């Protein structure tokens, strides 16, 4: 698909079994999700944007189903106010910006 | 151009005569810059990020070049970890994403 954007880029995802709509964010480093329970070992992280830094719940090697194409990698999961597919699971949807 | 995602999609902005770096960002509704000069009168605004709500200064109708596209609009100033440039400019130099 061409996604203008006009409006945020909103799309369907699936993770641990779970369908939430999420943003997808060309100036997120890493994709994060609000609270919810995942598989696996964790660590701790900050991540900083607009308003400061926040702790999150760093998870590896997470599949997550992004607008029907499946990618695996890290995920961050914490108090974020809105769902974040970031450029480390972008990459492997194929994803780019055109101008 | 076609921007892939591997890396920060970093670019040349053009914003009263200086050159700047900003960061390409479609998870971001507007476009904020670190703290500098522009003309005119300022309103304010509350944006919110991932850590929280701040207030910025809002200046309308700036003429700015990204990566060598003109653009004339809303840019925010205020305290950023990285120059902005979100969806109210992206769409007038007629970014989309693809995949
Ligand atoms: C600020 C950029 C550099 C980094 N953020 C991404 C941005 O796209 C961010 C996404 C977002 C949208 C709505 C609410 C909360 C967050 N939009 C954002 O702040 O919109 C503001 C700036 C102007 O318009 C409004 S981040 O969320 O802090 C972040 C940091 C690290 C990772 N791993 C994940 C996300």
């Amino acid at each position: 698909p061409q996604i203008t954007l006009w409006k945020r880029p909103l799309v369907t995802i699936k993770i641990g079994g779970q369908l939430k709509e999420a943003l997808l964010d060309t100036g997120a480093d890493d994709t994060v999700i609000e609270e919810m329970s995942l598989p696996g070992r964790w660590k701790p992280k900050m991540i900083g944007g607009i308003g400061g830094f926040v702790k999150v719940r760093q998870y590896d090697q997470i599949i997550i189903e992004i607008a029907g194409h499946k990618a695996i990698g890290t995920v961050l999961v914490g108090p974020t106010p809105v769902n974040i597919i970031g450029r480390n699971l972008l990459t492997q949807i194929g994803a780019t910006l055109n101008f």
